[PDB]
């Protein structure tokens, strides 16, 4: 079934969703629930989606995978106010990747693969 980095990166995803306990982030956003969102928002992102690349294996690197995450976290304080939970929630989540993810914790995880 899986590889190494399949592994790892389905670890990241599963500890970011444990903050989304509700599941706002869990599927794309629509134009029913958020007007006008396609006009505003041109490159969308979701944990769906993103838990769907890693099982096709899309994702070469962290780096391409913390690249989704922080487009998803930017897309939506980029379009809800900040006073709303959407926008709160979101720098919650970047601030636990940027943590999660950091090159102090690669550089350590690295060290132990020898
Ligand atoms: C992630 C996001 O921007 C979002 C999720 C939701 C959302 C709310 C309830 C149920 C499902 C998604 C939402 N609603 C209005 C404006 C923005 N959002």
């Amino acid at each position: 079934e899986s590889t190494p980095i399949q592994q790892l990166l389905e670890h990241f995803l599963r500890q970011l969703q444990r903050k989304d306990p509700h599941g706002f982030f869990a599927f794309p956003v629509t134009d029913a629930i958020a007007p006008g969102y396609s006009m505003i928002i041109k490159h969308p992102m979701d944990f769906g989606t993103m838990k769907d690349k890693i099982v096709a294996n899309e994702y070469k690197s962290v780096t391409e995978f913390k690249a989704d995450f922080k487009l998803m976290c930017d897309n939506a304080m980029t379009y809800n106010r900040p006073d709303t939970v959407y926008y709160k929630l979101a720098k919650k989540i970047l601030h636990a990747g940027f943590k999660m993810m950091s090159k102090e914790r690669l550089l350590a995880l690295k060290r132990s693969m020898s």
